């Protein structure tokens, strides 16, 4: 039974799962999201030592195909991350003028959202932007181009493609009394009160065991800062317990905002961390009794 | 145990798995990788979609990444396919003029091999070129520029890499009395005759229950064409039975030209038959009894 259809019939936009080319190719990945799922997100093929890893040379072989296969399959797509300092090229990091880092960060940007102009529900253009204090993160985007970068980032990418919700990420945004939860929504207000075009918060949620209690506060608090969407991203839990998730969802319902739950993978094995089998189908791709829970919870 | 290191011990060159980037960094793929097996062989990232998506513009990102890793976690590694008609862009496909198609296989088989020369064991050069009777199979390849276009791209590759081993592969040639594993033979023996540098044979082995018992008899016979390697490339086996497993192992260790053994993924639900568990990890990444028999078998 699917969940997606489910959230979808509670007022929400969808219940999505990352994936790429050799997750639909093998295992039962591609039958369970075709049933069970409403919108695809990019693993790993559209972050920027994927997708430009030498200056102008791009790939797109691994998005294109994703692109495709939401396409023929009635799938929502989203992508990203445009800016990001994880699993950056070293020719990146190494740029120390401002005016050519400032172009390279906005032809990577305005390259990857052309080419799949109209066809991306949203995407997150600048991620993990802050420090775990609130202070803004020193990358080599802020350390060269200076604060400025984030309203650029995010120019640039509402010129390139108005159709798409443009989205800031961050991690352990989990707990309302967390520095970086308060520090971000005090930003985003700040931004978007200066014509900043953000149109959503994307928190990465991942969980330990029993955190999923906190995200019932913490997602109130993200949607206080005015965006028209908020979401929950690339969502796994450590023990995959039925109360954590079954909490994260009901922050999701809670929140009016907030437009639906991304989960980081289809089955355990062929999660980042795999043995804390913090999924939704173990490695039989037999669905959790954390699937049945959110299913139970979302019929009620 | 590590079977590479006892199918070392019995002579041979390796015991190896397909993988890529994101195998690499999910699961426990990159522990038992680096635990139990010699050699890696790309799953996607160096076929023709990943690599040439349009004509001239080359796309090594996730074939970079997994040869950095080979080298630094001191494995050997095998690359393919360079001349294929799966996974094949349309754009190649279209191409009608027979100078015009010669000159984009030749620039395809260059530019792959010099990137990564002199650290690629074997390349698998061609694949799946014939029919299931014997017949060569009407590919864009053969039909535009004809037979010769075996002969071009093995020609090509050796004056690329003069290191490498150069291999070509088909399925199917799992039964001494089969019309194709003959007409495989029939052809490398002329080739060869002509001078055509095919190095080796590479088995494309998917075995169906009680089906390991014939490759006794067809890797022998694949043999008699007179290369001086071949192998079995791809292995699985529906059901995992340890007497299909084993049988093809001693079928390698039988064969003096046999040099090793790729299995076709690590886990079976990674697998492209998942449903029927065909590897020698379950699951849950534990060895399954396919796996320890082999252990015990390579002991003997």
């Amino acid at each position: 039974q699917s969940v997606d259809q489910l959230i979808k019939a509670r007022g929400k936009v969808y219940f999505g799962v990352a994936t790429d080319q050799n997750r639909l190719t093998t295992g039962k990945n591609a039958a369970i999201i075709q049933a069970d799922f409403g919108m695809v997100w990019p693993e790993n093929s559209m972050k920027w030592d994927a997708t430009e890893p030498s200056q102008g040379n791009f790939n797109f072989a691994g998005a294109d195909y994703l692109v495709n296969w939401a396409q023929q399959n009635g799938k929502l797509i989203g992508g990203g991350m445009l800016v990001w300092h994880s699993q950056l090229p070293s020719w990146v990091s190494s740029i120390t003028d401002k005016n050519t880092l400032t172009n390279v960060m906005k032809n990577h940007i305005t390259t990857l959202m052309t080419r799949y102009k109209g066809k991306i529900r949203a995407w997150d253009v600048v991620g993990e932007a802050f420090n775990e204090d609130g202070s803004l993160r020193q990358t080599v985007f802020l350390n060269v181009i200076g604060e400025d970068y984030i309203p650029i980032a995010f120019q640039t990418a509402r010129a390139a493609d108005p159709n798409a919700k443009l989205y800031i990420m961050d991690y352990n945004l989990d707990s309302a009394s967390y520095p970086k939860t308060q520090a971000i929504v005090n930003r985003v207000k700040q931004w978007r009160a200066a014509g900043v075009p953000i149109d959503g918060i994307g928190s990465q949620t991942h969980l330990s065991a029993g955190q999923g209690a906190g995200v019932l506060q913490a997602l109130p608090l993200l949607a206080s800062a005015g965006t028209p969407e908020v979401s929950i991203l690339m969502l796994d839990v450590a023990g995959a317990s039925p109360t954590d998730y079954v909490n994260v969802v009901n922050a999701c319902l809670n929140v009016q905002s907030c437009v639906g739950i991304t989960v980081f993978g289809v089955a355990d094995p062929d999660s980042w961390r795999a043995s804390t089998t913090p999924l939704l189908f173990d490695g039989n791709f037999n669905p959790k009794p954390a699937y049945n829970a959110i299913v139970q919870d979302l019929q009620q």
